[PDB]
């Protein structure tokens, strides 16, 4: 498969290798603040990240993943409308080509520069891929970015993305605290969806904070640095790697705040 971003691998050609991305849970979508209803029932959120063990930082040719060690339970998120417990194994982002682009989710039809995804997967599926193939295996947090001022605990990401400019590059990057990716609120919207890339599994409790966070225009101009292509391949910036707004269907998207 050689799915991608571009004319001819792009969102609407996903569908004939993977036909459940016209399936009833697709994400994302558009996220209609005034449709969306205060659910009472909602738990608190809980993001326990002060154990979190990021090990390096990975250009897979679709966004750069910054992984973690997953191997116990040292950075989890809980509460809100998940049960049990969910265990962060990466984040990774999807950005434009222009300030004016680059979410996955919009709110309103307002697309972020931006849109961080931290993501964790079910305990009580034992591991990762046993977890994808469950309707509650993943719990994806997900947090807006906006060009304004710089935010300091990016810039240790920003500054590594040098070295791993093309396809199939790593680099180690221990120490990184995702803390710091975090808004000041954790008042959020939730609904059930999928993977937003192939294989588009429905698999996925949305979680998706209202407050964005800001970035600087030097810091998103880091990302679209980036190359899809790998080393000695034509070059092939890194942008406008998100999907658009997919069909809501069938489901209701439940606001923690009033
Ligand atoms: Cl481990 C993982 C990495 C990236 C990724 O990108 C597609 C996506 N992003 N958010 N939900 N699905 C999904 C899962
Ligand atoms: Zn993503």
């Amino acid at each position: 498969h050689h799915w991608g971003y571009g004319k001819h691998n792009g969102p609407e050609h996903w569908h004939k290798d993977f036909p459940i991305a016209k399936g009833e849970r697709q994400s994302p979508v558009d996220i209609d603040t005034h449709t969306a209803k205060y659910d009472p029932s909602l738990k608190p959120l809980s993001v326990s990240y002060d154990q979190a063990t990021s090990l390096r930082i990975l250009n897979n040719g679709h966004a750069f993943n910054v992984e973690f060690d997953d191997s116990q339970d040292k950075a989890v998120l809980k509460g809100g409308p998940l049960d049990g417990t969910y265990r962060l194994i990466q984040f990774h982002f999807h950005w434009g080509s222009l300030d004016g682009q680059g979410s996955e989710h919009t709110v309103d039809k307002k697309k972020y520069a931006a849109e961080l995804h931290l993501v964790h997967w079910n305990t009580k599926y034992g591991d990762f891929g046993k977890a994808v193939q469950q309707p509650d295996g993943l719990a994806v947090l997900g947090i807006f970015l906006k060009v304004g001022s710089a935010k300091p605990g990016l810039q240790k990401v920003v500054d590594v993305l040098d070295s791993i400019k093309t396809k199939g590059k790593s680099a180690d990057f221990t120490n990184f605290d995702p803390r710091g990716l975090l808004p000041e609120s954790l008042d959020y919207w939730t609904y059930p969806g999928s993977l937003t890339t192939p294989p588009l599994l429905e698999c996925v409790t949305w979680i998706v904070l209202k407050e964005p966070i800001s970035v600087s225009s030097e810091q998103v101009l880091k990302f679209r640095k980036l190359n899809f292509n790998g080393e000695g391949e034509p070059e092939e910036l890194m942008v406008d790697n998100w999907r658009p707004a997919q069909p809501l269907k069938n489901r209701q998207i439940k606001a923690s705040f009033k």
